[PDB]
């Protein structure tokens, strides 16, 4: 019965991208933010000038106050509310009710973007990661605890405004090609995975592997860009200046701040390099890699001017959290958070890129030696 969650998602580029959800009796419909990078699960609860809809206690039968209160902050945005329970319900995801743990918001700061439709956010992370502490049990855990939903999900991010799937409970094979290749759970608090090489256009980087995942490498639906550690950062760029030099970008452009345009249908995607990302493996030695093409880190962007050429971001930043595989990492694979086996799978997404004569790809075996010591303590 997974066909029922195929296409459920939406978003705006950049925005962030959302499922649609119930929640109080009777049924409050909202949608809410798909975020691998967070626990909380929250929802408007008051009025904000962007929002066009919030959870209103007062209406529901089933609503309970916890009588505490929480505050979570990310990298971007933070928000401050009151914990409760009640019922929730995803209209195209399984055929279940919970009571799961809600953040009703009552004020927010860089939390909310305007237009972007959506009015609350499901984190998808465990527990360690929740805020006040680590007994507020997540969303999937409670869904997983109450229900038979296996103890899996995975998502399909497409990109060109935005759509994809979550597929609660399962894998759904029609939506990729290959061979599924996974990587450990580190640790369960985000979905920290462990980087054991990367290379640009082929060329190793040829940097200390822990320099990669200092202080974590998190898989992170909730963050639109590819970020990297400050010293990862900076010769990544140098790299890609370097194979895009035939072309002149404002130091602005590299900062993901303002844009860059060609003539409609001229981008020169040529010039711009694929990263490959080498995955700690399954096996003893055995890693894989994932190859990102420049049209998925080069995010298509609304025309300023007037709306005649291609407009793009520098979808890459720089991080001093770690390195964080973002929405536009994840779009064009399908990826599989395999809570049961500590691991996450990537395949090949039938909602792929089409470059001319690249192709991204998720390709194994490989053999690396010393993987372990590529994570940071
Ligand atoms: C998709 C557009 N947007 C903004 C999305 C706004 C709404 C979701 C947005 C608060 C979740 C966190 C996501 O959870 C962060 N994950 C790691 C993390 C970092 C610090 C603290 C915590 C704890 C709460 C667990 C977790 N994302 C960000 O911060 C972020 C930063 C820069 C750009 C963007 C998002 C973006 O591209």
């Amino acid at each position: 019965s997974f066909v029922e969650m195929v296409d459920n998602l939406r978003g705006k580029s950049g925005q962030g991208y959302y499922v649609e959800m119930t929640v109080g009796s009777p049924p409050q419909t909202l949608n809410i933010l798909v975020d691998t990078g967070s626990s909380n699960f929250a929802v408007g609860a008051a009025p904000h000038p962007f929002l066009h809809r919030y959870y209103q206690r007062q209406l529901s039968s089933t609503y309970r106050d916890l009588r505490k209160g929480v505050y979570v902050p990310y990298t971007q945005g933070k928000w401050e509310g009151e914990l409760g329970t009640d019922l929730v319900s995803i209209p195209h995801g399984p055929n279940v009710t919970v009571r799961a743990n809600i953040a009703a918001i009552t004020e927010s700061d860089k939390f909310f973007i305007n237009g972007s439709n959506w009015e609350g956010i499901l984190g998808l992370a465990y527990a360690e990661i929740a805020r006040p502490d680590d007994s507020l049990e997540p969303f999937f855990d409670s869904l997983v605890k109450q229900t038979h939903v296996p103890n899996l999900f995975s998502l399909q991010l497409c990109g060109a405004s935005v759509g994809g799937s979550m597929i609660i409970g399962g894998i759904d094979h029609s939506l990729y090609t290959g061979s599924l290749w996974y990587t450990p759970i580190r640790r369960e608090w985000y979905y920290e995975v462990i980087i054991v090489r990367v290379e640009i256009n082929g060329q190793d980087l040829k940097m200390d592997c822990k320099e990669y995942n200092y202080d974590k490498s998190i898989v992170d639906s909730g963050t639109t860009n590819l970020r990297l550690p400050k010293k990862v950062f900076e010769a990544a760029v140098k790299s890609i200046k370097a194979a895009s030099s035939t072309e002149k970008f404002p130091d602005g452009f590299w900062l993901g701040e303002q844009l860059v345009c060609w003539q409609a249908g001229t981008t020169p995607w040529n010039i711009f390099p694929v990263i490959s990302l080498y995955l700690m493996g399954e096996v003893t030695n055995q890693s894989f890699r994932i190859t990102i093409l420049p049209q998925q880190y080069l995010r298509p962007v609304e025309d300023v001017a007037t709306s005649q050429d291609d407009c793009y971001k520098f979808a890459i930043s720089q991080s001093s959290t770690g390195t964080v595989m973002g929405a536009v990492i994840m779009e064009g694979f399908y990826v599989v958070f395999d809570r049961a086996r500590k691991r996450i799978g990537f395949a090949v997404s039938a909602c792929h890129v089409h470059d001319e004569f690249r192709t991204a790809a998720v390709e194994g075996p490989f053999v690396t030696l010393d993987m372990e010591d590529c994570g940071y303590n």
